[PDB]
């Protein structure tokens, strides 16, 4: 109920920004197809279990739906279409031809072996293959889910369907062996850069010897603060886990922070430098404010306190509308959330397009395609930003619902 309802208030404040007409906007409401399947399994006890799954294709007007699966023991399926509906126009702020899709199981992957994850997982496959496809519907990592899971996906699709057609291309996220794509690891920090150095270059900031301040250093934290030192230039001075933050004025090289952390399971106390809640971390003096962490992290209490120049939240959502508006008139160059993590999805579509395709493209050329991807959108949403005088999330989903509404026309679905 709450996530759904959520997202539908998002869409209602995007949508009066803009001429849309009433019968889009309640079609956009809903999402076009519901799958809830039971899938069943033999456990190692040689019991079979049933869980329940989900699969949700919000919309397809622009093209085939593209969405995650997330195996975790809370999520509803409010929260699958909710996260759905998120991802069509994260899928349309980038100007990919897809759709919005989301995928779940309720399942605690913890307790379960290598064995049953993947026998859930071509149950899973099994289940929805009436619904998912190539040119249908593409599933994507998300919460629990790896490489290996979907791997193993692919291989129950190409078994169901024969091999007749791209196999390959039903889903994303493969390993390299098997129609992997490179940069995956790095797809969603890559994005997130290509957008702050989008940024800088807008507001005509270098970028040389500046400080970045992450807060949560997972996977993709960490790699946006490598990818920030290295190609920004940027000095890393804050990077937090869910222990604490670490700060040092000179900088900081985020191997041997990634190093101490594995060793010792935090990266609380690292050698020469002092330790501070993420709370304070969030009140740091820099350049760039990157919050790779929990959701809801930045609320109206700290955000008057919050002075970074560019701030570019790289999760889901991790500041409440309310400091939105406090550090929109506070003059701060706000990065939308579904934009600034939008390269993870980006990857993934150039990974589609290769399986269908069946040519690999280099590190080299996949880069290069998400920095001009990554360079169109941020534009075309600044530029909305500038025209309509809102703020830049309001642009970006303005510009994401225009698309999907323009493809919703032409298709004929919607008249007005
Ligand atoms: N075939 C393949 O390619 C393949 C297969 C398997 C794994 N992998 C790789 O292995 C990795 C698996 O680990 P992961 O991605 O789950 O790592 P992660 O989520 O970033 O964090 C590692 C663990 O620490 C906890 N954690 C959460 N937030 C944290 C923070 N800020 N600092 C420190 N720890 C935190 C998490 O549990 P809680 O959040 O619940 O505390 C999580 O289980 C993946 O990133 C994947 O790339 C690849």
């Amino acid at each position: 109920i709450d996530p759904f309802e959520m997202a539908v208030k998002q869409l209602e404040r995007a949508a009066q920004y803009m001429d849309i007409s009433e019968e889009a906007l309640e079609w956009l409401k809903k999402p076009m197809r519901i799958v809830e399947v039971s899938v069943p399994i033999e456990m190692d006890d040689g019991s079979v279990k049933v869980f329940t799954g989900f699969r949700v294709q919000h919309n397809w007007a622009r093209g085939p739906t593209k969405g995650g699966i997330r195996w975790h023991p809370a999520e509803t399926l409010s929260t699958v279409k909710a996260l759905a509906t998120w991802m069509t126009w994260k899928v349309a702020v980038v100007d990919l031809p897809y759709g919005g899709g989301k995928g779940g199981i309720i399942v605690n992957p913890k307790e379960l072996s290598e064995r049953e994850q993947e026998r859930l997982a071509r149950a899973y496959i099994r289940a929805v293959y009436d619904v998912i496809g190539p040119w249908t519907d593409i599933p994507a990592p998300d919460v629990y889910t790896n490489p290996k899971i979907m791997g193993w996906m692919m291989d129950e699709y190409e078994t169901i369907m024969r091999r007749k057609g791209p196999a390959f291309g039903v889903i994303t996220g493969k390993p390299l062996s098997i129609g992997g794509s490179l940069g995956r690891g790095t797809a969603t920090a890559q994005g997130a850069i290509f957008t702050i150095r989008e940024a800088a270059k807008a507001l005509g900031i270098d970028l040389k010897g500046k400080k970045i301040a992450v807060q949560g250093y997972g996977n993709a934290g960490y790699y946006t603060a490598k990818l920030a030192k290295e190609q920004l230039g940027m000095t890393v001075v804050a990077v937090s886990d869910s222990r604490g933050g670490i700060y040092n004025p000179d900088g900081l090289d985020p191997d041997e922070v990634l190093k101490w952390k594995r060793e010792h399971g935090s990266v609380k106390d690292f050698p020469g430098a002092t330790n501070i809640t993420n709370e304070e971390l969030l009140e740091l003096e820099v350049d760039v404010l990157a919050p790779a962490a929990i959701e809801e992290v930045i609320t109206e209490k700290n955000a008057d306190n919050i002075k970074a120049k560019i701030v570019a939240e790289v999760a889901n959502g991790p500041v409440t509308p309310e400091a939105d508006d406090i550090l929109r008139e506070k003059g701060i160059l706000q990065i939308p959330d579904f934009l600034c993590n939008a390269g993870g999805v980006t990857v993934s579509y150039f990974e589609w397009v290769q399986n269908i395709n069946g040519y690999y493209w280099t590190e080299e050329e996949v880069r290069e395609k998400l920095d001009k991807k990554m360079t169109k959108a941020f534009w075309e949403v600044y530029n909305t930003h500038k025209d309509k005088n809102i703020h830049m999330r309001d642009a970006a989903y303005v510009v994401a619902v225009s698309r999907v509404y323009q493809a919703m026309k032409d298709r004929g679905w919607v008249k007005k």
